[PDB]
């Protein structure tokens, strides 16, 4: 039913058209810490706990 | 009754003149012209149609 056919005369019949679409992304930001006091380095019992 | 005669005195008398015509033309434009098709001479019978 939908195919393009000319005619003998034919003229401004079968126009066709086009469409672009966009894709995005995004970054983020992650981070965590620990907290020590020197005690607990200087009186540890075991060395190079770091 | 009209003949230019003349007296032996003679003086002025039997004075004529002249007259001049113009005639004129002028030009037209014709013209007709035809159509025809691809396919109609690709596929007709007799080569040498045109």
């Amino acid at each position: 039913s939908k195919l393009p056919l000319l005619t003998e005369n034919g003229g401004r019949v079968n126009r066709v058209g086009f469409t672009r679409i966009a894709r995005e992304g995004s970054i983020h930001k992650f981070g965590f810490f620990y907290e020590f006091t020197q005690e607990s380095i200087d009186f540890d019992s075991d060395d190079g706990l770091m």
